């Protein structure tokens, strides 16, 4: 396809042009629409999973995972939009977005297409999923028109992002602010933090350790909770200890783990702390993870603890008793659309070595940079009395009008040529 | 002049009186309109800068800077309203606000007295300007009816405040809270923390330091980023240190530097921090900064490290590595109006003995503290259908009607005549 | 009008330019054909220089398994133009690229290709990736997304300016030398390009002695040369420690990260205290030395101490500017517009064909001018006003620079 | 008046040429390139010093972001630098190429300080198609004998009326120049910049500083300092000095050092580059001292006018009669990038005022229209297109500029004749 309005036309047919939300938020902005094109190579099994994010506020439209030959997944790439919008804008807000996925081409000298696709959208984040089996993606909703089963790969689906909320603010991007430092490898930015998401986790409530000496120490995994993040985050809290054995030492590292199970980030928050006997001894967990260090989505957190004893003399026990709470802070991640409306697209039995192409467009409302505001004109949006009411009347009669989020592309082409 | 109603009438001409916004945020409140009249002290050079905060939710209306004879600016005072709102009320949001800046000197001859005003408003905050010279202010934005220059100071400007968002809740003010202590200089207040603003900064990524020994230490500075703050803030994170020589101690000091160039807040985050060779050495950042410590707006931040050595009297070396991140959180920073729209009324070369006066009227919507709520009735906003709709019509039709945010006062007087 | 037929349909033949540059010349035209094999990824990048004034066309890069490109070959025209001519200029140019293998069934082979044209040079491009080329231009008729490799793009060459002079090609002059590897040529030098770089302003260095020295890279910047350049300027030093020697080596990095050209400028350069000692830059890079398009430079300095022991704290401090002079690199078309053509994963065993034609105006050699007559241009009035009227509304006429092939064929049949 | 920005409209080219406060247009000459239009402003309040007089040096055809400087006349006849006058927008921050279209600039003083009640001022003005260093005298009376054209001079215009400076063209087809834009570069130094400045038509001064010139002096304690030459160069942006001097002696034990000053217009030093320091020479052998000097645009604060080389000679050892003696030969070269571009240095209008009451503004105010090619960020967020089409606009421009002395078009106007001309031309 050779790629190169009212609000309802841009909402249901976003490959035409960008419009402005008729809500009560009245700020001088500008209009900007751009595409995103890929040819995702397939694995040896000829399967995979494409995790879209329909209403993300800007410039990330999901990732692609490949199904290995031993049941695991593997990260292929984080697939995003055309223009790097944090490099030239400060604020943003999403209007509409559509994407397709199809594989209508063949490898070198073959004769059959071989494929089927299951798609679903559901109200929760990626890490909240029960299972991600190809048979099992059709269970994780009860809505009649948020899931569809085995469309052919030769036609594929077309994912439409229906808007969750309307009266939404503008949110920051991770954009560089001017800073001067003694590092060529220095980043400075102003992240998005508008409606944050906290996770309180109390690890130990008077938990008592007991083991005998090993030449090197014994590692435990204290907890393995499930979190979810796509941009920067912070971790706070404090653990204490209280012992009677004289001269044993301690260490701890904090992991963040992707969807495919591999550790993404490590932080050694404790390293060679001796333990006095008689008082509490604290270790605070005050770490900050930026956005540029997270290369794939995060699915679980995990804390592990070693316990060594200087001057061992094996055959004797160790003992510590711990308590404390933590607070994982996903900055701006409870905003509606940044993490909640996640779709899934699962394809199976595609010919190995072939491709699956995705091709989208995304309509935003940007606010310029302090240089782009020198060179570009912002203005208030247009006015039409009765667009919000007509949009509500469309979305309330949703099963009568048959408007949904997943379909075959032939059905959406027929609906599109019927409306237009 | 002579200072002493629907939302359109109170929006275009805010000196008429207050009104409630036709938005659907329906709390019990009371309308209040107060004023602020200043006579300024023009310096020896004759040139200054009056930076207004138009959409700020309560009681802080601007700041005044006189530029010295050597190019540097100097802070004068903080322009604010007559009654301080946090002493008597508890929540607030802004309706409309006007400010006029002219001279009241009026010569009796035929010629005027010298002095000329520029004015501009722009979408970014105050630290996000390329230049603040008198010439370089009309570069700051690209909209035609959003800046004006070369107006003479007998005529003066009018700063009108057109909105940024409408369905937005109330901002709590920095009100005093009952507290009993032992230091008579303690205060406990409740800040504004509706929509915060975070600035993550990775200060070091395995940066190598290595220098010779001398008396006192080697004082370096790691980074100097530009931030923004009027009210309270808090800085968090840590920063590790590795070495291979053991006799080393180091100190650290943080600075918050305002707009004129001087440090407002100095606070030592490390002092005689002994480090052990071979293993990691932490340095945690746990500092909060209250509002009353901040006397002027703050436009940057920088860190310093003084690396000395215990008992190293001969000429030898000392070295360390470092890596870490920081998370500057300011509270209620991304609330629209709190830092985002700013105007800069600048004047240049006003005659000696001439005054530059600032008049204006601010229209609010308050909730009292519990002492005043014993005596003042609060109620819901009386409604009128279509005032929000007519607001959206007029702001859509803005540039043809010529509704500006900065005016010359003869033009605004003629607009106020031909509107009513 | 004979010039607009050759400008909008360059395979017809050469015509003369109606600008005011009245020189005796002759019209020539030659082709450039390539059958290109693909890699294991089946994905790469072709970077065309559309307005180049002769004898080079572009470059071909293959994309590896990771995100590293690798240079393949430098696409150039059929015969060698500096071997038979002295001066030249560009008139018009077209190139087509597609796959020459065809499906037998009904479903096409894999492969999909993007194209953009860019207003600036190759190095000053924010992201070079298949999704990223579609962001690099805000014009609608300057880019196209997801055409098929079985159909492919056509890259028409719209002008950057007229009223230009002729430029001198890299022709060789006679030279009786002693090396067989000794060439002497007369470079293009008309509207040159200079990058001035202040590398340091009292940067202080300190490091413990280690065996072999201490290596730091002092700067790195993006310069983008194709032809001959030069480095000039000076760095100074001042110490207070006896016995430190310095070495320094400059690198010229191509688009795929590999160092094309390394030049050493210092060896056994001993420093001395209580003085103000210095090092000069006197480097000229000839045209035959340059293998691929350069995109960066960097300077790295090694610091060792004579009489090495454990410690001793080597230390110095430097300052001084620098200047990189690209000889002729600011003439329009030599570097200023670029069309990037990026094909993502295509089928294995396919061959991607490239074919085109490029018309010239050019003054001959001293020998070929013994054999060949030259003339002034052919006067046809009202061709410049008509050319300006065509170009002044290209959005209305729909004159793209990166066509798809079927739409270019339909526009061609319409315009004839 | 209240200067409001434009670029919301385009005009015919000649309305932008003779009345450039109306708005920008494009130039119709053979340079068909995708560009955008952008009009800028410039407003200052130049303060009169102690004597009452001063000098404003404009540059009518300068291609980007610099419109001139301002100097104050002291009590001893010397001048003193105040500031350089610039365009509002820093154009190399978000553009790469440029081409100046038109520009007008008023200079008037119609206000009075606090306490006085009279007005008291006059203004001379002239244009000059040489350079700033090529001016014979720059005084208030010697300004008027700088050219022979009557439509390039005006004398004793009162400051309440003021003047108006127009930029009539120097040449057409003009190319594009490159602005001194920052390219991306990383390096372990905070004060590290890297820029791609202008170079199309450079200007080369060469100097034969010596041809076997002998030196002879007694041994003086500390050294003997002489200046070999001094010459007027007049650069305003970056440059580079190349060449080589050579020395030879027969006396043993001589060291020397060399330094180069770049003198401004007011006689003070701007840039000192110590090229040789503690350079010991041998005897009976040619001793080399090359120059490899590069000055960036950032280090230049005020416009350069003069250059000066200054050698110092010292002898290891010493008494009263050691007879220090050397001999120099060899030539130099000064490469000024983008110097012979028409408008970058060559036309210059000078505005000199006298007797205006001390401590009072002299307001300059203007407008300027360009043709830009955007930054690699701005060219992806902004649309560029070809110039509009009007045939026979260049013919009409050539005709009006041919009959310039008959229609009475002049580069410097006394603002009321200019207002009458603007009314009669509407």
């Amino acid at each position: 396809t050779n790629l190169q309005v009212p609000f309802i036309r841009s909402l249901l047919m976003p490959t035409t042009g960008p419009a402005s939300i008729p809500d009560d938020t009245l700020e001088k902005h500008t209009l900007r629409s751009e595409t995103s094109t890929y040819n995702l190579t397939v694995g040896d099994t000829g399967s995979g999973l494409i995790v879209f994010f329909p209403g993300f506020p800007g410039s990330i439209v999901g990732a692609h995972y490949t199904l290995q030959s031993n049941g695991n997944y593997k990260f292929d790439q984080m697939l995003l939009t055309a223009q790097n919008l944090p490099a030239s804008y400060n604020y943003c807000r999403l209007v509409s977005r559509s994407l397709t996925v199809r594989s209508s081409t063949l490898p070198g000298g073959v004769y059959a297409l071989n494929g089927t696709i299951n798609a679903v959208t559901f109200q929760g984040s990626l890490s909240e999923l029960t299972d991600v089996s190809y048979n099992g993606l059709m269970s994780a909703t009860a809505n009649i028109n948020d899931k569809i089963g085995n469309v052919l790969v030769g036609e594929g689906v077309t994912v439409l992002s229906l808007p969750t909320s309307y009266d939404l603010g503008y949110v920051r991007l991770g954009d560089p602010i001017p800073a001067i430092g003694l590092d060529p490898k220095m980043v400075a930015t102003c992240d998005s933090s508008d409606r944050p998401r906290v996770y309180t986790i109390t690890a130990a409530d008077d938990y008592q350790f007991s083991s005998q000496y090993q030449a090197g120490g014994v590692t435990i995994t204290l907890f393995s909770a499930n979190i979810d993040a796509i941009t920067s985050l912070s971790i706070g809290g404090e653990l204490v200890f209280q012992t009677s054995v004289q001269g044993l030492i301690l260490g701890a590292t904090i992991y963040l783990i992707g969807f495919d199970g591999t550790a993404v980030i490590t932080r050694a928050v404790a390293a060679d702390n001796g333990l006095t006997a008689g008082t509490d001894n604290l270790m605070p967990f005050n770490i900050v993870i930026p956005t540029s260090e997270i290369t794939q989505p995060i699915t679980s957190i995990k804390l592990e603890i070693v316990t060594s004893k200087s001057g061992g003399q094996a055959g004797d026990q160790m003992s510590w008793s711990a308590s404390g709470s933590l607070a994982v802070t996903i900055h701006g991640g409870n905003y509606p659309g940044a993490l909640r409306p996640v779709t899934l697209v699962a394809y199976e039995r595609v010919a190995t070595g072939s491709v699956v192409t995705v091709a989208g467009v995304s309509n935003f409302e940007l606010i310029p940079n302090p240089e782009l505001a020198k060179n570009l004109v912002t203005e208030y949006g247009r006015f039409d009395p009765g667009a919000m009411n007509y949009t509500k009347l469309i979305l309330s009669e949703r099963d009568r009008l048959g408007i949904k989020t997943v379909w075959p592309t032939r059905e959406y082409t027929d609906f599109r040529e019927y409306f237009m």
